């Protein structure tokens, strides 16, 4: 939120108002946050915008036990495709610092190592929280057990965003597998409900991902106190969140794919973030 | 940006991913800020959220000499259909205090009658800029020969936003009334242009408006200096202005129409404020 300075000069195709970008998805949310599809975005824009804050984007990838196999490909297409050109930050979080690849990075990107012992939220939230207020404007949290293929870069940033779970985008809200109990502080009735966002990709700036993962945290504490596990962990909690706390950016499917599973469907211009066999 | 507080239970249609709002119009600009049309809010998930944070808005507007007859109209439909259920506070800009009619205002709302002696935009940044950061949240700078006809409300606030021009919003960026005269401040070329916005519906965060009114005030005394005078006046400078520094919600032509001048076309589900005869 700093002074910004004047964009440049720039070339490019006049927005025109009576073109719609897509005519075939959803591109905006009933409380006007943008839903990023392809063909929605004009990158080089975007670049310049981000670029002008110098902004600073955090990673954060668990790798615990066998997981740690997956960062090799994780952080080389990183490298190839997760917000080139701008400062990038990776958090790696493990229990084998020493099983950690050596990755070449390129100029403006580091990477940290932090040794560890559901977690996840608990110590994106509790451990980190200074570290990341110093470090990065942005916190991106994902999963490691995938791969970069295309472009991921800072059209997904924003104050809060989650992203559509590639097997729930056509599905009504009925359908969506919420925590049903209302046992559970992450219930969700029948009625109620956006989308269904997947628990390996959400984030924003440090101090909305530090209010989330804190309040996902809290939530699965009082839980555990009461003898309940939900559904499906931190990812009901996560879509508690996001129905009382709306997101301000929506990402596609695009961005968190199963090809193995779900092929390469029309809706999709590009397959971005791709799980890999696990 | 304050905490934000939980979205209480609420029951209403799930937004579906592979049905668009609207087909027929863009409704995202390339940099990812809203276009805001009839279909795409709904307002019942805005008006909790803005509530949540007692959000106040700030509206201005000037009534000089002959003006000050379009006020009883403009404030009386204000009442009816601009932010109803917000804290509002107008403030009436006027060489005549006692021309201002005495109109009835709903309950969290009031009106201020500032005396003055181009001057919009110096009168808005210079004067006003302690005020409005004391009383308001948001500043909605609007035309006074104008009445609302329909809902005008919260779905417009964030930090920055224009308004397309009705005469210009099918037009291609060549056709665009900009400044084309190097020598101005407000020059922009052929080959550069989003959209033409109208002077008469601006606004955003306080911040950003005193922001915006600063600069196209020193631009417009950089031309005055210079010995020019920009081909629509302020309207030139803020069209400036929001090239280089993107506007974050655009509003559709339903914020500023002419039914005289150009009917009810098929795109318009709603006219909501709309020139009277001068
Ligand atoms: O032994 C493990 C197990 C998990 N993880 C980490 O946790 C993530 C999630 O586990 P994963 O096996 O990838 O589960 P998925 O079924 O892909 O996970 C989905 O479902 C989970 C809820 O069950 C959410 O936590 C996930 O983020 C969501 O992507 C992994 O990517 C790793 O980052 C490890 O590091 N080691
Ligand atoms: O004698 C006047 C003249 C103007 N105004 C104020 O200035 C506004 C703009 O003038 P108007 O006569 O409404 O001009 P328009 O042609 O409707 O204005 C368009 O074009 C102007 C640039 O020429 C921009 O400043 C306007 O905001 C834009 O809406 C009026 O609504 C009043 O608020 C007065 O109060 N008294
Ligand atoms: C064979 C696996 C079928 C999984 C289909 C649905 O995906 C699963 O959805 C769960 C919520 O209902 C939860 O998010 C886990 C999720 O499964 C993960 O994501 C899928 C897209 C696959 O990559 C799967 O292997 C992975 O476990
Ligand atoms: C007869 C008037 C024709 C005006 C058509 C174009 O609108 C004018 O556009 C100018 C920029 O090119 C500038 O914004 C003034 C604007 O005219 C105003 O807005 C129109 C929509 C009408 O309401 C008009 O009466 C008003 O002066
Ligand atoms: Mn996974
Ligand atoms: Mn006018």
């Amino acid at each position: 939120g700093e002074f910004m300075v004047s964009l440049p000069r720039m070339v490019y195709p006049q927005p025109k108002v009576l073109t719609p970008c897509r005519k075939d998805v959803l591109v905006v949310t009933p409380w006007l946050a943008p839903i990023v599809w392809e063909g929605t975005f004009n990158i080089d824009i975007l670049n310049e915008q981000f670029r002008l804050q110098n902004t600073t984007i955090g990673l954060t990838v668990f790798a615990i036990k066998k997981y740690v196999a997956f960062l090799k490909l994780f952080l080389e297409t990183a490298e190839k495709h997760f917000m080139v050109g701008h400062r990038v930050h990776y958090y790696v979080f493990t229990d084998q610092p020493a099983a950690v690849p050596r990755v070449t990075l390129g100029t403006g990107r580091q990477l940290s190592v932090l040794e560890v012992r559901m977690r996840r939220m608990e110590m994106i939230s509790d451990f980190c929280e200074r570290r990341f207020l110093s470090e990065v404007d942005y916190l991106v949290c994902v999963d490691v057990d995938m791969e970069f293929r295309d472009h991921v870069g800072v059209e997904i940033l924003t104050p809060l965003f989650g992203t559509l779970h590639p097997s729930f985008y056509g599905s009504s809200r009925e359908a969506f597998t919420y925590e049903r109990r209302p046992q559970s502080q992450a219930y969700i009735p029948k009625d109620e409900g956006d989308f269904y966002y997947m628990g390996g990709f959400f984030g924003g700036s440090v101090q909305e991902v530090q209010r989330l993962t804190r309040a996902c945290h809290q939530a699965m504490m009082v839980d555990q106190a009461n003898g309940i596990e939900a559904v499906w962990h931190d990812e009901s909690h996560l879509n508690k969140y996001l129905l009382r706390h709306k997101p301000t950016k929506v990402l596609s499917p695009e961005y968190l794919w199963d090809q193995q599973l779900l092929g390469w469907p029309a809706v999709l211009r590009k397959l971005r973030f791709t799980a890999v066999p696990k």
